C-alpha cells in the first residue's frame, strides 16, 4: 500500500447497490470480483422486492439472506458504491 487513499481498486467489504435488468434493487458485501472474466461475486445480500416489474399476482417479501450471489456484468446494467463519513 504505497498510496494511503486508492480509487481503481474498490475497498473490500465495501456495500453496494446494484440494479439488475429486472428494475430490482440488491445490496450486498463486495467479497470478490474478476475484471478480466466480467464478473463479480457479493456475499452477504438482501433483495428489496420485484414490485415495479413484478408480476400482478402478489409475491411475499424474501427476507431470508444470501450469503453469495454471483452476477455477471451482462445481467445487471449498473452498479454504485455507497460512502458513509462525517463532515466538520
Amino acid at each position: 500500500g504505497a498510496m494511503a487513499m486508492s480509487g481503481g481498486l474498490p475497498e473490500l467489504g465495501s456495500k453496494i447497490s446494484l440494479i439488475s435488468k429486472a428494475d430490482i434493487r440488491y445490496e450486498g458485501r463486495l467479497y470478490t470480483v474478476d475484471p478480466q472474466e466480467c464478473t463479480i461475486a457479493l456475499s452477504s445480500v438482501r433483495s428489496f422486492g420485484t414490485e415495479d416489474r413484478d408480476t400482478q399476482f402478489q409475491i411475499a417479501p424474501q427476507s431470508q439472506i444470501y450469503d453469495y450471489i454471483l452476477f455477471r456484468g451482462s445481467d445487471i446494467k449498473d452498479i454504485r458504491v455507497v460512502n458513509n463519513h462525517t463532515l466538520p
